[PDB]
């Protein structure tokens, strides 16, 4: 398949990304608590449902939530201010809460079943969100870094296999603050560092210029 792109909702961020996040890729956004990673996830879950002329892929979404941070009412607001019907947008987001890291890993295998079901339809899965990818692994493997890296490596390999095999954009969030971080090392296809700037602006930089945007009723925008 050709590489598809999903607009982030921000012209600035899209330019930094060469058009948007890519299918057949894992995009990892990392930054401190409150930097806007989950807002970017919510916005992408709407943007992907637009036609290509508007930066989407007419796609369905699967969302794995590890922190109970998915907000349907926020999806509705973004959809309504992106010219879409909010009920339709929500009906094309499959949502699951991961209870722990082992359940999170099983959910990725379950996602493949729905990906296959929708593959030949007019609304194939085009976006798989894992928010937060690392939170359960970090809390469960305190004092056991070697084992944590083994399990994370398999989880990321599963996510890669889905991105490439089914032409999906995988978007993952990772909280990294004071003294923290192996990030995801070199595992993602693309690492985006997100931070707060003056006056509520958010600033994005590729790790391995900078885009600037705001969080608004449209999700994010310049
Ligand atoms: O209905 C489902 C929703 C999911 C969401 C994310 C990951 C896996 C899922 C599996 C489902 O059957």
């Amino acid at each position: 398949a050709t590489i598809g792109r999903i607009s982030t909702g921000s012209k600035s961020l899209d330019k930094l990304l060469g058009g948007g996040i890519e299918t057949q890729a894992i995009t990892e956004v990392f930054g401190e608590f409150g930097s806007g990673k989950t807002q970017l996830a919510h916005t992408l879950a709407v943007m992907v449902q637009l036609p290509p002329e508007e930066g989407g892929l007419n796609g369905s979404v699967m969302w794995i939530d590890t922190e109970n941070t998915f907000r349907p009412e926020r999806i509705r607001e973004i959809a309504q201010n992106r010219g879409l019907d909010p009920d339709e947008v929500l009906k094309h987001i499959a949502y699951a809460r991961a209870f722990n890291s082992n359940h999170q890993m099983l959910l990725v295998q379950q996602a493949e079943d729905m990906i296959k079901e929708l593959l030949n339809t007019d609304r194939p899965v085009k976006l798989l969100i894992v928010d937060s990818l690392t939170s359960h692994f970090r809390s469960e493997y305190i004092g056991a870094l070697a084992e944590r890296q083994q399990k994370l490596a398999k989880h990321l390999a599963d996510l890669h296999r889905l991105a490439n095999l089914y032409d999906i954009a995988v978007f993952v969030t990772n909280q990294v603050q004071a003294n923290g971080g192996h990030i995801l090392a070199h595992s993602a296809t693309l690492r985006v560092y997100l931070r707060k700037g003056k006056g509520g602006k958010r600033i994005a930089r590729l790790i391995d210029g900078e885009a600037v945007f705001s969080i608004t009723e449209k999700g994010i925008e310049d």
